[PDB]
């Protein structure tokens, strides 16, 4: 309640959309991600020229739940060669460290009026897996998931 999300000068925030619930509670239990291919290498050059400098955070959201399920930041660069069929599905492969900061369902009717001018003006709520979202953009983002109640 404008308690969080200040001092965040640098970093970089993202949209994680998965349409398996299921992989994003063995996110929550174990503290890892895997996104596409093409997913894995943007934030895994986000992460890296960061060089440490600032948070990469990513914003959850099961497709077609209606709501956002959490935020988390990225703390590790993308391992492309790891064990194989742990996700709800095989084509996932790989794998980067995550720590969940926020697990809380939080309606897309609280964020809907957030706009992306780097996605031609389109909802927040409307975005694909990793859209990028501009720092400014995405501190209202947080700021609102961070203190929504029930
Ligand atoms: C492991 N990750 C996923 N799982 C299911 C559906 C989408 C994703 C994704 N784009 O990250
Ligand atoms: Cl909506």
């Amino acid at each position: 309640e404008n308690l969080y999300f200040q001092h965040m000068k640098h970093g970089r925030v993202f949209i994680i959309k998965s349409y398996s619930e299921d992989d994003i509670h063995r996110s929550i239990k174990y503290n890892i991600w895997c996104s596409t291919e093409h997913g894995n290498k943007r934030l895994d050059a986000a992460y890296r020229s960061m060089n440490g400098k600032g948070p990469v955070y990513l914003l959850f959201s099961v497709n077609g739940s209606g709501h956002f399920c959490g935020v988390a930041e990225m703390k590790s660069a993308v391992d492309y060669n790891t064990c194989a069929g742990v996700w709800s599905q095989d084509k996932w492969k790989g794998r980067f460290d995550v720590r969940w900061i926020f697990v809380k369902d939080v309606p897309n009717s609280q964020l809907r009026h957030i706009r992306l001018e780097n996605n031609e003006n389109k909802p927040v709520t409307n975005s694909r897996d990793t859209q990028e979202v501009p720092l400014e953009k995405a501190k209202q983002v947080l700021k609102i998931i961070a203190s929504y109640k029930h």
